[PDB]
């Protein structure tokens, strides 16, 4: 299977390199005969004799148009006649692009900034990550000590941990006695040992969590200060830092650097993205997290060293296991899009759509529109819209169905043939009209994009059919990824239409699709209320919740399903409502804020759970028990009672100290946070122990009863002693606990004031001590 492609240049001539894993053997194929090209639209064919003779200068060398041929292609829904201009080198294109574009007979140029190594996969019909071939993978992570008044990576790396099929290990130059740890002399010998272990395992895949921004950069800058030759690429390469938006990305030649961070960020949503918050979500097993203070404590002192080595080991093992989860999925997308997994895993959804369109465009002989220049980009970016919402019926309700459209936006696009190439066309005989915005989309001929979508939705269905028919759970699992990759791509098309960097950009398309979305949601709701006597409790563009008042669980289920058959016979084309679930109880606060409980006693929440950086167990626990009281027990008053009890217990210092640890991933150095707040005080307590915390790591502190502002006395949690230390109850009540339950309970009629007992050490600072939203 094809892992990746690039090119090298040999005496000014480009050579495509194709990295392959076949029958357990890595190799590199070469293609010396792949020619770069662009297209040009001319006013009169006679002008090509001028174009053929245009030259520019690259480093003293005259760059020329090597060859031209006329080709018929489709563009903008209609035939176009263009000129294919061949070159020697892909880098000749920009230099000569500017000149050719100033020729009065040249209307414009096309497909001139499509990377050569990618052009190659498209044109040759090649697809990465195909076939059976198994791949050896290996995760790694590093532990570092931080210096505040310094440059990047001045502090040494103390630990390099890795994880394989064979297990996990830690390399270090501190004195530690554990089975899985190998000890060495220096940091230099540690790094060298890591390079030696990688080079000999020969992984096809290097897995990291955030290695694009931390691990690799750190490893290079340290090798640089220490004089170590940082070779990890198969063909003798130091890994190359690459310009990836605002931040960076690292490539390793011959291997695939699978950085887990962008994948997880683009997969499942969360507040703080700790390696530990992620292993929680997708596995259900607790972290065993040791915080940043405990480990920098082990660096100077040496106490708690074996616990750090366990932690470091666990970073690796988790990183590996997380990698075994996300890889096949990302291998499917890279297979579906036609681009390397390295690219595909770091791409935005809009950009994944672009690469998919480009390749299909090649197969259909469709000329691709250019990107926007600086002026168009700003003009596109300066667009906002609103959204649909049916504001909720307040309160607690029972026997709730949840109904959603099957692929709302893809359906609209296919059914109404919504495409830049079908927009307000001239002399059109069949057109649908967009609601609100009034655009006319032609149906005389299928749009380029609509038809590709059509085929995607149909392929998904076929794959799903085969998944459910397949008894073999290996093939079953694989088909399931296949199916789910189609979903991710299909559902990206709507975004892409309004995606400012998009080649087939079409704001008119975007807003039309949004408007038809509203209409279908709107008329379906009107119909469920009038024809079927339901009460719609809440509605999004992700679907709606409804019940029949005074009907039991199975009347509602039967009627909803009867309603589906009724509207699905009345909805146009591919538009189709589905049964998404049932919930015995639920309540709805506002747009995308709600909690519901299904028949398995499982609470699903939306826009409600704690998304602050500085969180604690006492807040989470108390919120959980409120939602539990309302939804499990059907008791709103118990919920209010519980909060009153919890706040009382806090007042009287009966809440166990451990539940009051505030975990916060720090956004910069602690020594320079907002003057007021617990941060400065934690920084002094840590400095006195000779510790500094790296921005981007999670600290642990408890807030104590103090002599200044409430919240300004806070200590490291390991420093806590039940005598000589009292915690600041008012801080846990007004900053932590109340804010976690105020929104939920306001929806039921309760004010902040109703959530404490009449006299329980009230300090009237709620408005100040609350987090500024
Ligand atoms: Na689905």
């Amino acid at each position: 299977m094809i892992l990746d492609t690039d090119y090298i240049t040999e005496d000014g001539k480009p050579v495509i390199r194709i990295f392959k894993k076949e029958n357990g053997e890595f190799k590199i194929d070469y293609d010396r005969n792949f020619e770069p090209y662009i297209y040009a639209l001319l006013k009169d064919d006679s002008a090509i004799e001028d174009v053929k003779k245009i030259t520019a200068e690259r480093h003293g060398t005259t760059v020329r148009v090597v060859r031209a041929e006329k080709v018929k292609k489709k563009f903008l829904g209609r035939p176009i006649e263009v000129w294919k201009l061949y070159f020697t080198h892909p880098q000749d294109q920009p230099a000569i692009r500017d000149k050719i574009k100033e020729h009065p007979a040249v209307v414009d140029i096309y497909e001139y900034d499509i990377p050569f190594a990618k052009r190659y996969l498209i044109d040759k019909g090649l697809i990465p990550m195909e076939g059976d071939e198994e791949l050896k993978m290996l995760a790694f992570d590093i532990e570092t000590l931080y210096h505040e008044g310094e440059k990047f990576a001045e502090g040494p790396i103390l630990m390099i941990s890795y994880a394989d099929e064979e297990g996990a290990r830690v390399i270090t130059w501190r004195n530690i006695d554990l089975p899985y740890v190998d000890v060495v002399s220096t940091e230099k010998e540690m790094i060298k040992r890591f390079l030696k272990v990688v080079k000999e395992k020969d992984p096809d895949v290097l897995i990291t969590y955030n290695g694009d921004n931390f691990a690799f950069a750190y490893l290079k800058k340290r090798s640089e200060k220490l004089g170590v030759k940082f070779i990890l690429g198969r063909e003798g390469s130091e890994p190359k830092i690459q310009r990836m938006g605002d931040r960076f990305a690292v490539e390793v030649k011959g291997r695939i650097h699978f950085d887990l961070y962008p994948v997880i960020r683009r997969t499942i949503n969360l507040p703080t993205y700790t390696l530990e918050a992620v292993y929680e979500a997708i596995f259900g097993q607790p972290k065993e997290k040791v915080y940043a203070e405990e480990i920098a404590q082990a660096w100077e002192t040496g106490e708690g060293l074996e616990r750090v080595a366990r932690y470091s080991m666990e970073d690796a093992k988790v990183t590996y296991e997380l990698g075994k989860e996300f890889f096949p999925m990302e291998a499917q997308l890279s297979r579906l899009v036609g681009q390397s997994l390295w690219d595909v895993s770091r791409s935005s959804t809009g950009n994944l759509v672009e690469w998919f369109l480009l390749r299909k465009a090649y197969e259909r002989n469709e000329l691709a529109p250019n990107k926007p220049d600086e002026r168009e980009l700003a003009r596109r970016r300066e667009s906002y819209a609103g959204g649909y919402v049916k504001e909720p019926e307040r309160g607690l309700w029972e026997n709730i169905v949840y109904l959603d459209f099957r692929s709302l936006y893809p359906s609209i696009i296919i059914t109404h043939n919504v495409s830049p190439d079908t927009l307000n066309r001239e002399g059109c005989e069949e057109y649908d009209v967009a609601p609100q915005v009034g655009h006319k989309f032609c149906k005389d001929f299928p749009g380029f994009i609509p038809s590709l979508l059509g085929d995607l939705l149909e392929e998904r269905q076929k794959v799903k059919k085969k998944m459910k028919a397949t008894i073999d759970p290996i093939e079953k699992k694989l088909l399931d990824y296949r199916q789910r990759a189609i979903k991710i791509l299909a559902n990206s098309f709507y975004g892409y239409y309004g995606y400012a960097k998009a080649r087939w950009y079409c704001k008119e398309c975007a807003e039309s699709v949004t408007a038809w979305g509203r209409q279908y949601i709107e008329t379906t709701i009107r119909e469920i209320e009038e024809k079927f006597g339901f009460k719609v409790l809440y509605a999004d563009t992700d679907g709606f919740f409804a019940t029949i008042p005074g009907a039991d669980a199975e009347t509602v289920k039967k009627k909803a399903k009867e309603f589906l058959d009724y509207i699905n016979a009345k909805l146009p084309g591919l538009l189709e409502l589905e049964y998404e679930g049932f919930y015995k109880r639920g309540f709805f606060v506002t747009k995308k804020k709600y909690a519901v409980i299904d028949e398995e006693d499982k609470i699903t929440t939306r826009g409600l759970e704690i998304v602050r950086r500085d969180w604690s167990e006492i807040a989470k626990e108390t919120q959980a028990r409120v939602l539990e009281a309302i939804l499990k027990h059907g008791d709103v008053e118990e919920a209010v009672r519980i909060v009153k009890e919890v706040t009382e217990k806090l007042s009287k210092y009966e809440v166990p100290p451990e539940k009051l640890v505030i975990y916060e991933q720090i956004t910069r150095d602690l020594k320079d946070y907002k003057a007021t707040g617990p941060h400065v005080a934690v920084a002094k307590r840590l400095a006195a122990r000779g510790i500094k915390i790296r921005p981007g790591t999670v600290i642990s502190y408890i807030v104590l009863k103090g002599s200044g502002r409430i919240g300004d006395r806070a200590i490291p949690f390991d420093e806590f002693d039940p005598a000589k230390h009292k915690y600041d109850a008012e801080y846990y009540i007004e900053n932590q606990v109340l804010p976690a339950v105020e929104r939920i309970l306001r929806a039921f009629g309760y004010r902040k004031e109703d959530l404490r007992y009449q006299k329980t050490r009230q300090v009237g600072l709620g408005a100040w001590l609350k987090p500024k939203t």
